[PDB]
């Protein structure tokens, strides 16, 4: 239909971002494909975006999956989502030095914890070892969250708009 011809709607974008993370991480977890997706919020991720390959791409579960396929140019690092775009892939993030992080967790988890210690980003990790999905926020790790738990956290942290009249002009950034 005609809606979408002239712009996009922030709450549609936010729910689509959540759905894209949920579907891609489920797809990857079932197949034991590791992944690392960091969603920028109020704290900028711009410097870490610059360390990766720029994509500036529309968000989809399909593109997120294709990025993380092992042994490919884009898989070795973080995807960073900024606004309504996959900004970069194969980005560096700071590694946490915390001795509280379990030694059985790998670089993706330590990078997710590291970025969470210095930004307000929300970061999602898929373990290649177990398929467990984890999330970091504010220096804390939520390990092996269920699909229901992941859904509730993503809604609370990434949706900032309630049920209201749709408009391409809402909450401009
Ligand atoms: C200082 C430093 O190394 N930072 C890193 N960030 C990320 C996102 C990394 C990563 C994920 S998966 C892989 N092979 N490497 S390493
Ligand atoms: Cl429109
Ligand atoms: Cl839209
Ligand atoms: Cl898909
Ligand atoms: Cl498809
Ligand atoms: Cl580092
Ligand atoms: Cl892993
Ligand atoms: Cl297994
Ligand atoms: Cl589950
Ligand atoms: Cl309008």
């Amino acid at each position: 239909g005609p809606l979408g011809s002239y712009g996009s709607r922030i709450e549609r974008e936010q729910h689509h971002l959540i759905e894209s993370i949920e579907k891609s991480t489920q797809y990857m977890a079932k197949r034991r494909i590791g992944a690392l997706i960091s969603v920028a919020r109020d704290t900028g991720m711009d410097d870490y975006i610059e360390t990766g390959i720029p994509l500036n791409a529309k968000i989809s579960s399909q593109l997120l999956i294709n990025i993380f396929i092992p042994n490919t140019p884009l898989h070795d690092g973080a995807v960073i989502i900024k606004g309504n775009e996959i900004a970069s892939a194969a980005s560096y993030l700071p590694l946490s030095d915390s001795p509280f992080l379990s030694k059985e967790l790998g670089t993706r988890h330590r990078a997710a914890l590291g970025i969470s210690e210095v930004t307000d980003s929300i970061t999602i990790v898929v373990s290649e070892e177990t398929g467990g999905i984890s999330l970091t926020k504010g220096g804390e790790l939520f390990r092996d969250v269920s699909e229901e738990e992941l859904h509730k956290i993503l809604l609370k942290e990434l949706v900032t708009v309630t049920a209201k009249k749709p408009s391409i002009f809402s909450k401009w950034k």
